[PDB]
């Protein structure tokens, strides 16, 4: 079976055969599309098929499918699974797995970079302090004094699910958010719950609007521990606007390194529950979502007052005007400070190039339109008019329950 | 199988049971989601009739009543004999309103019950169709106080006698390919503008030439008709700040009136059913004016704004796009022509979603289409999970007539 997708702006049509390799379910049926739903301890029984398929993938990619090294590797994994109930990935396999999990992340507009992922193997880590050390080195390497480099650090895989490694932070660098008794929030409202966990775990909060949160790190199933990232490792960019001199006076800054640490990396049936990864920001992630979402810093009002906009009726589009200016300021600040950032125009154009190239060399490119289209100016970016097929390939990054809702507390 | 949709901006969760009434298929499977794809006999007809009549008589709280049972028998007898059947006026109106109500891609459905249905099933000629359309256009225009309306032409019989309005919308601007290379007027309508010329139309070859109506009755060759200009309300586009904006020579028409869709009620197929409401502002300013495949004026606008068009990261397109859309709303509002902005229309849709989940058990919705083409995340629909499924009565796509019509 072949499936065509059309770009309605360019009439370019592409044929997807890769969706045939898709095993996991999407959430949709013939009768209901769940395309806009955010989200629609594994025994030897189902593990070796997962292992075999990954190794079939891996050896195909190195043009060694069916070789003796391929058969011997299957046999070695087979006996290791039936003996030890799990198995260990070679370093080659882990690196392939990590890059392909990103390559397969259908919601990621940044995937043109997928093959340039720096993989740090932290599977020898055993303690929270050791995790802190690995994470610090990740942040320093990824940050590279503003010339950001994609990287992932992979901590030991789940075994029996009672010994998980977890990074309890949603991102390695995030600002605290404090709920005040009067109902107002200080800092990042997205982070109130995690901030309160940190403070309860002993963190002394500065209680400012841009406090970098501590790392809360869980090794081998033990209770998490608090560590402060050294501030010299945390690259931040003060946000100013190239024409509005009062913008700097809004006191805004953001950190430079987007580093997701709450997802689960699945490779050949193995589950890597702590796998922080980082790339670089698309400008709208800060300018549109982090500052302008009603449930975040929500500076639209203040920026619109300072621009002296007609804020009485929404049909004045003061919101849209303030939104563009905030996003101009974010891009200008990062570029001025020589910190890697990409605007949503450049990123989507690259994604289209990437996606076309993937259809030719790989037979398709799973893409979640709902997530790929930027949250402002959607239809003047070329992905808006691109039809996309969404399906699930492994290796993959998956969501996993927040650790504070599942963790058994030692004391 | 009783599904919840969360709004992530507000944490409000609604439970959808309405989807279990879904009959038609979405194009998705458990292995592949097609949410972003544009378009993924006597025995068949009576179950369709029964289903529609069953919901009709339920909606008037006469389900299981003598009148219900008698109408079911009556339509059963008419199908057995005539191999089709005719809708009571009441069923036609319910059917039409509910096809809008079920239009999962329509952000405007909060208005669904206030639809003016014009029964044109007595129509037999293109001239007759023209009369019905003019009356529709004039009624719906209402001197700028727009009113929703649908006009319903005779249902399909054997597919050889189809009524079709060949225009995609009753009112659309012509599109001409220049010898130099590019396109004058509306590029979306170039092929149709050609068919009009290729059928006899005398084009002014301007930038905003109202296209003629190409009307097909009972399956005959379509016929050209100029909509009287006094019925086509147009809005000159000016900006409430930039006086040079008027010099772009832009205007747009007030009445969006879709004419190429197929309306299906109780298995009956209404291949000609032009309907109209009023514009959301982005439909003109984002899509009509700024799509690269359309009027594509962003460059010229940003030029007149003296924006740095040298790097995309200046967001000069975004800045210009906003001003254009500010002007569209300002122009329509200044000329007292009905229009809604994407913030107001999306806020209305969430309220409407709330109502439908409350009084009906759900509301089919296609996030990819409900989210406006600009400023997506600062509208409430962006953070709204939605379930997409196909309920009937429905508006459906149908082949373009010139690919089908036997001449
Ligand atoms: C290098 C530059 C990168 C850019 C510009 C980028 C861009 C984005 C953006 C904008 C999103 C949408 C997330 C949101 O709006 O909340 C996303 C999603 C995602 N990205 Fe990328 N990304 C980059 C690197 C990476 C890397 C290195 C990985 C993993 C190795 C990755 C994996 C993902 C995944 C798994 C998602 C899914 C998000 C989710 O499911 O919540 N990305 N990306
Ligand atoms: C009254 C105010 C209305 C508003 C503000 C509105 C708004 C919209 C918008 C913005 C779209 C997206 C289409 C596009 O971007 O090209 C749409 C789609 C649609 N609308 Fe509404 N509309 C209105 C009235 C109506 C009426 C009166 C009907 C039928 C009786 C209708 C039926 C539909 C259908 C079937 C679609 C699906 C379009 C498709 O599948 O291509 N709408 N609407
Ligand atoms: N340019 C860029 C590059 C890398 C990372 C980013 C941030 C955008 C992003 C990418 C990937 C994942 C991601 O977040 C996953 C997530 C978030 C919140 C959760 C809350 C609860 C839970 N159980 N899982 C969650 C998973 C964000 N941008
Ligand atoms: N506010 C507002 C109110 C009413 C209508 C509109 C215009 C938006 C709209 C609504 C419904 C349908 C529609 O377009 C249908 C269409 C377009 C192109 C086609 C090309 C080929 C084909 N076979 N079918 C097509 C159907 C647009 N706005
Ligand atoms: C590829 C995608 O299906 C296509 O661009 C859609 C996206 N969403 C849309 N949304 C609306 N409201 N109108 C459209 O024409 C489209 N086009
Ligand atoms: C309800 C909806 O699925 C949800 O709000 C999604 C929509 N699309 C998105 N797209 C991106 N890039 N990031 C997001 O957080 C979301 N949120
Ligand atoms: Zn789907």
């Amino acid at each position: 079976r072949f499936l065509k997708v059309k770009n309605w702006e360019t009439d370019v049509v592409l044929t997807d055969t890769l969706h045939l390799k898709s095993t996991l379910e999407t959430g949709c049926t013939e009768h209901i599309c769940m395309g806009s739903i955010m989200l629609p301890v594994r025994t030897k029984d189902q593990l070796f098929p997962l292992a075999k398929e990954f190794l079939d993938q891996y050896y195909s990619s190195i043009k060694r499918f069916g070789s003796k090294a391929h058969m011997d590797r299957l046999e070695e994994v087979n006996k290791e699974i039936e003996s030890t109930s799990t198995y260990q990935l070679k370093d080659t396999e882990l690196i392939y797995g990590a890059k392909h999990a990103w390559r397969n992340a259908s919601r990621c507009v940044g995937r043109i970079q997928w093959s340039k992922l720096q993989v740090f193997d932290a599977r020898d880590c055993t303690t929270a302090h050791g995790m802190f050390n690995y994470i610090c080195n990740h942040v320093k390497y990824a940050t590279n004094k503003g010339n950001l480099r994609s990287a992932i650090t992979i901590f030991p895989q789940r075994t029996d699910g009672k010994h998980d490694f977890r990074v309890w932070n949603s991102q390695l660098i995030r600002y605290a958010g404090y709920k005040q008794p009067d109902g107002s929030t200080l800092g990042d409202p997205a982070n109130v719950q995690f901030t309160e966990i940190c403070i309860q775990q002993g963190w002394k909060a500065p209680r400012g609007r841009f406090d970098v949160l501590p790392l809360l790190l869980q090794a081998n199933g033990n209770d998490p521990e608090l560590f402060q990232i050294p501030p010299e490792l945390v690259l931040e960019v003060p946000i100013r606007h190239p024409k509005f001199d009062w913008f700097k006076d809004l006191g805004l800054k953001w950190y430079g390194l987007p580093a997701v640490s709450n997802m689960l990396l699945e490779i050949g049936g193995l589950e890597f529950s702590a796998c922080p990864f980082s790339g670089w920001y698309m400008g709208t992630e800060i300018g549109v979502r982090d500052y302008c979402d009603n449930s975040r810093y929500n500076i639209l009002e203040e920026v619109a007052k300072k621009m002296d906009l007609d804020m009485r009726k929404t049909s004045s589009l003061w919101k849209d005007q303030a939104l563009v200016e905030i996003n101009i300021a974010v891009l200008y600040s990062f570029q001025s400070d020589k910190v890697t950032i990409v605007d949503h125009h450049s990123a989507t154009e690259s994604f289209i190039k990437h996606m076309e190239n993937e259809y030719r060399c790989r037979g398709g490119c799973p893409a979640d339109w709902v997530w790929i289209v930027p949250p402002m100016s959607g239809s003047i970016t070329p992905v808006f008019h691109q039809e996309m097929l969404n399906y699930r390939l492994t290796p993959s990054f998956e969501y996993q329950p927040d650790p504070w809702n599942t963790h058994v507390w030692k004391g």
